[PDB]
């Protein structure tokens, strides 16, 4: 046992490193969504951005796992990083609707480790759930889903000049 | 019953009252610890001051616990604050190790405290553990077991020159 | 065929993409060091920061590869991303020898797609693989060694006090 | 002979003569679309002003192959420039797919003499042209390329709004 462990669950470790590997697979998901959109073929920029910052937010999140587990006196245990599960992605709604999926799963898989959290009487973990990611969670699946509901707007995915003007609107200039 | 009470057990405010005397008491013990290595034949004085400066971190969260009483219409009750358990801490191990079990000693306390918490319903005060106890607590938990990890590998306690080092390189000059 | 494309072989782009993955693979064997040097029970936060500093360098050159794919018209084709051989990592004379075996493992299969390239007459590929890599590998290769010359004359693994001591002074303060 | 020449065969010299000439080309085709999209009826001024830098651009390319010349001892010699093979362009994707054309018919010219450079064992005149042409050259190709995607997303040649959009947005304003 860890000199510093604490009121820290073996489930908790191990839904942790669960939790890491998982981040890691969204970051790679959003960075396989940059690289579609700036395809010579596609060359949507600013899109690409949007999904590459993204990608390095995922990254960030891992990390922040990695750091609770040592803090608590766990062991991180790393996994294979699976790759993305297209290889492109269609268009900006498709590609908007997959990133809202992702969040969604994300944010499930939060929502579970807190109740965990909670069954193991683990006030830590559930604060830090509660003030690192389910807040930021709430506002990244808002966000997608007013572009989605943007997108449609602008006739996606058949109206190419609708497409091309949320990448110039809708999404930070890069 | 004061004014301003509104959904405080009994049982909370009481707990509160004793939560406040551990931390005065914890103050006390890493004043003790700041003497001791303050002494001509102990001569550790980066060592002295980590110390004290935790003395003072412990009085001003015992000051807090006052605060939150006040606020929620409790009445702060003093008891006597006990002297350390030892009058002399031996070398930077001895008193490092010292120091992780009281600061596991002060989270079982919290800990203890929060689940009072939970079983009377006070979300506040729930919120007050959790935002301006527990996290610290678990960092001061880690920086003390990764010192003790490293007094070790310094060779302690035989290793004088490891101790000098110690005082040195892994604590705050001051 | 992309519109862009123009002298970019096939097996290169094939290659590039085999890169990417490499680079991702030594980003996240990085990452399991930083994350194993900052367990409380290790603790050596310098080192570990070192770790950290290269996983980041080769994510970065993962995604410089994502885009020379885009700028030639090839296309990104992600595979899974392998965990590290290790799950814990010694000490940091076995984790600069793991290292070093990494870098030098990176390092040639960049001068093996620098044969391939030169085979298939891609003389901006072969500027790229000159001007971004190779002359950074040979800096990196040369200062990991330089480290585990400096770690075996300090005692390692046997020597706490020496691993102490290159946590001080070869590796940056964090 | 040169009193400077050296390493520097007369096959590579007459074919740096034939790059000045074919920049010279190229510059003169990229004014002529520059005055083209500046005409009363076709007013797309930040289209025109594109194709006016890169006119500059490639003026500046062939003045580095006469400076090349005379830093190896090779003797500059002038051929008539040849006006563009079109007196007017359509619109911007017709102009924007014959840029991409000419891009790339500079871009193979200049993997012809790479080639040519290496038959002769010329490693400055490989590294001028890694180092001053082939990767701006590949920017450059990327870059139309993803303007030409745009501008068919875009609905050109017919949609007109689509155009117009394009100059605003695509272009940098000049
Ligand atoms: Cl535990
Ligand atoms: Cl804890
Ligand atoms: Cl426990
Ligand atoms: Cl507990
Ligand atoms: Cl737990
Ligand atoms: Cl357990
Ligand atoms: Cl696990
Ligand atoms: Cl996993
Ligand atoms: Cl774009
Ligand atoms: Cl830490
Ligand atoms: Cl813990
Ligand atoms: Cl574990
Ligand atoms: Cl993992
Ligand atoms: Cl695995
Ligand atoms: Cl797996
Ligand atoms: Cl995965
Ligand atoms: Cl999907
Ligand atoms: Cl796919
Ligand atoms: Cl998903
Ligand atoms: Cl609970
Ligand atoms: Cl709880
Ligand atoms: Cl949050
Ligand atoms: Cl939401
Ligand atoms: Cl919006
Ligand atoms: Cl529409
Ligand atoms: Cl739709
Ligand atoms: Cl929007
Ligand atoms: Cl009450
Ligand atoms: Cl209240
Ligand atoms: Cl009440
Ligand atoms: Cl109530
Ligand atoms: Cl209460
Ligand atoms: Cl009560
Ligand atoms: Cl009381
Ligand atoms: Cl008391
Ligand atoms: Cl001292
Ligand atoms: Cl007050
Ligand atoms: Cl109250
Ligand atoms: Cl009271
Ligand atoms: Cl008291
Ligand atoms: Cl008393
Ligand atoms: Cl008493
Ligand atoms: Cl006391
Ligand atoms: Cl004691
Ligand atoms: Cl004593
Ligand atoms: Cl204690
Ligand atoms: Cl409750
Ligand atoms: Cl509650
Ligand atoms: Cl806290
Ligand atoms: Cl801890
Ligand atoms: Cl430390
Ligand atoms: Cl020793
Ligand atoms: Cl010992
Ligand atoms: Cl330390
Ligand atoms: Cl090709
Ligand atoms: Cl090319
Ligand atoms: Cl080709
Ligand atoms: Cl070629
Ligand atoms: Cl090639
Ligand atoms: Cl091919
Ligand atoms: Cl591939
Ligand atoms: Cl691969
Ligand atoms: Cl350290
Ligand atoms: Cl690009
Ligand atoms: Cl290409
Ligand atoms: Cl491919
Ligand atoms: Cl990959
Ligand atoms: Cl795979
Ligand atoms: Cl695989
Ligand atoms: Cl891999
Ligand atoms: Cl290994
Ligand atoms: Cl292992
Ligand atoms: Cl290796
Ligand atoms: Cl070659
Ligand atoms: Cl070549
Ligand atoms: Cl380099
Ligand atoms: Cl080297
Ligand atoms: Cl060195
Ligand atoms: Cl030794
Ligand atoms: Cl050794
Ligand atoms: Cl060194
Ligand atoms: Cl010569
Ligand atoms: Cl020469
Ligand atoms: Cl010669
Ligand atoms: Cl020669
Ligand atoms: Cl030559
Ligand atoms: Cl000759
Ligand atoms: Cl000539
Ligand atoms: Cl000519
Ligand atoms: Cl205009
Ligand atoms: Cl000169
Ligand atoms: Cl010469
Ligand atoms: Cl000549
Ligand atoms: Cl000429
Ligand atoms: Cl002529
Ligand atoms: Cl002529
Ligand atoms: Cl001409
Ligand atoms: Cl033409
Ligand atoms: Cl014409
Ligand atoms: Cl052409
Ligand atoms: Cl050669
Ligand atoms: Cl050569
Ligand atoms: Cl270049
Ligand atoms: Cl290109
Ligand atoms: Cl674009
Ligand atoms: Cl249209
Ligand atoms: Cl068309
Ligand atoms: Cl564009
Ligand atoms: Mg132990
Ligand atoms: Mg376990
Ligand atoms: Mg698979
Ligand atoms: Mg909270
Ligand atoms: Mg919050
Ligand atoms: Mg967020
Ligand atoms: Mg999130
Ligand atoms: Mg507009
Ligand atoms: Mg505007
Ligand atoms: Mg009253
Ligand atoms: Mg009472
Ligand atoms: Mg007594
Ligand atoms: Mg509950
Ligand atoms: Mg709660
Ligand atoms: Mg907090
Ligand atoms: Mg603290
Ligand atoms: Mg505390
Ligand atoms: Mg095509
Ligand atoms: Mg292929
Ligand atoms: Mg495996
Ligand atoms: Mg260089
Ligand atoms: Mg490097
Ligand atoms: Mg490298
Ligand atoms: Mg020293
Ligand atoms: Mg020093
Ligand atoms: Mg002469
Ligand atoms: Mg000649
Ligand atoms: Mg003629
Ligand atoms: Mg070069
Ligand atoms: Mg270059
Ligand atoms: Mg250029
Ligand atoms: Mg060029």
């Amino acid at each position: 046992v860890s000199q510093v462990r604490q009121n820290y669950h073996s489930d908790c470790e191990a839904a942790v490193n669960r939790m890491l590997n998982l981040e890691l697979y969204a970051s790679y998901t959003y960075s396989s969504m940059y690289a579609f959109f700036a395809r010579d073929d596609v060359a949507l920029h600013n899109v690409a951005e949007f999904f590459k910052e993204h990608s390095h937010e995922e990254r960030e999140h891992a990390e922040k796992f990695m750091k609770y587990q040592n803090k608590r006196g766990g062991r991180v245990v790393l996994q294979d990083i699976k790759k993305p599960e297209r290889d492109e992605w269609g268009n900006t709604l498709e590609a908007m609707q997959a990133a809202l999926q992702l969040e969604k799963t994300v944010n499930q898989a939060l929502l579970d480790l807190h109740k965990l959290a909670t069954d193991k009487v683990d006030p830590h973990l559930c604060d830090f759930l509660e003030s690192e990611y389910l807040e930021e969670q709430v506002k990244d699946i808002k966000r997608i889903g007013d572009f989605i509901t943007n997108l449609k707007r602008l006739g996606l995915p058949e109206n190419g000049m609708g497409e091309y003007l949320f990448d110039k609107h809708s999404v930070k200039e890069s």
